[PDB]
């Protein structure tokens, strides 16, 4: 069973509309959200495949996976996957599962960030069980290795080019000092701060986080443009801007396959836009549970009959 992207044209023709509509309407209140809901997608694909299992809550059997590291303190925009639910199930009763939600959403917020569009690839079904631990080891830190990280992209069916241009997803959203802070001071016990961390930078990220105060202060991933979704990330990158130690890594680390990819992507937006569309299906196509496996949640935050 192969996903496609007219699966739900006789059901809910108007579903990408609602979908977008809906998030549109949270974009008012909210501009983060629409780099929150890509990210959600992101996590619930790499973690047993894209099966919606990382919105399901905890009850006595359930561990949900909101308590991952990875999700923990740092995951949002549940609630807004609610109201594009809700909408969904007006307009189109049972018909829409959470899997696609997110795939559906990913693409709409992307798209009004003002960034590229495509053909979303639907079918996918709700999973019955959620996998805690599979999500402390499958998702990438951002101070793991670029190797270490290559590897677990390897390990869910992406590639180098679909690392550096998915890492571009970065070009808006936010990250927690706690997230980047061990380059501000002493970066891997040596005594001075990360030296491919740009100087300017450095000293305002000093100042954002210092050593004793909240490790959940936030800042923009990309302080070029913080909500608008171009190749900015990439430019950042080339002066030493990037935020993650995971992201500069892509560019700083000498005799890398990465940095041209980066060099490419920072010299022209068409491409870069064209591969993150690309590795955007790539990604949504992990792992799917089709026909008669999983179900549709009526209620994204638990299993139907529950
Ligand atoms: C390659 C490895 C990656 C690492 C190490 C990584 C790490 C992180 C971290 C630590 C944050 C900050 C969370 C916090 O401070 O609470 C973040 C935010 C974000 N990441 Fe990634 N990320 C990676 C790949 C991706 C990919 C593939 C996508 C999506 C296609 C993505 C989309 C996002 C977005 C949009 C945000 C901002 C979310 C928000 O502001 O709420 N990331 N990432
Ligand atoms: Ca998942
Ligand atoms: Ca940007």
């Amino acid at each position: 069973m192969q996903l496609n992207a007219t699966f739900y044209s006789g059901t809910c023709p108007n579903a990408s509309a609602i979908v977008r509509s809906t998030i549109q309407q949270a974009l008012q209140s909210d501009t983060r959200i629409g780099a929150s809901l890509i990210r959600l997608h992101f996590h619930d694909c790499f973690v047993n495949g894209c099966d919606a299992s990382i919105l399901l809550d905890d009850t006595g059997s359930i561990q949900s996976e909101k308590n991952a590291g990875p999700n923990v303190n740092s995951a949002r925009g549940f609630n807004v996957v609610d109201n594009i639910k809700t909408a969904l199930e007006n307009a189109c009763p049972g018909v829409v599962s959470c899997s696609d939600v997110l795939a559906l959403a990913s693409e709409a917020s992307v798209s009004l960030a003002g960034g590229p569009s495509w053909t979303v690839l639907l079918g996918r079904r709700d999973s019955l069980t959620a996998n805690l631990a599979g999500a402390n080891s499958s998702i990438p830190s951002p101070i793991e290795s670029l190797s270490n990280i290559t590897f677990k992209f390897s390990a869910v069916g992406l590639n180098t080019n679909d690392l550096v241009a998915l890492s571009g997803a970065h070009t808006f959203g936010r990250a927690r000092c706690g997230v980047f802070n061990n380059r501000l001071f002493n970066f891997s016990g040596t005594g001075n701060p990360d030296p491919t961390l740009n100087s300017t930078l450095l000293s305002t990220l000093q100042q954002l986080c210092p050593q004793n105060g909240s490790a959940s202060t936030i800042t923009n991933l990309d302080l070029s443009t913080p909500d608008a979704f171009d190749n900015n990330y990439f430019a950042n990158l080339q002066s030493n801007d990037g935020l993650l130690q995971s992201d500069q890594e892509l560019f700083s680390t000498t005799g890398s396959s990465t940095i041209a990819i980066v060099t490419s992507f920072a010299s022209n937006q068409t491409l870069f836009f064209q591969a993150f569309a690309q590795s955007m299906i790539n990604m949504g196509n992990i792992s799917p549970l089709t026909g008669s496996n999983g179900e549709i949640r009526l209620d994204c935050k638990k299993v139907n009959g529950s």
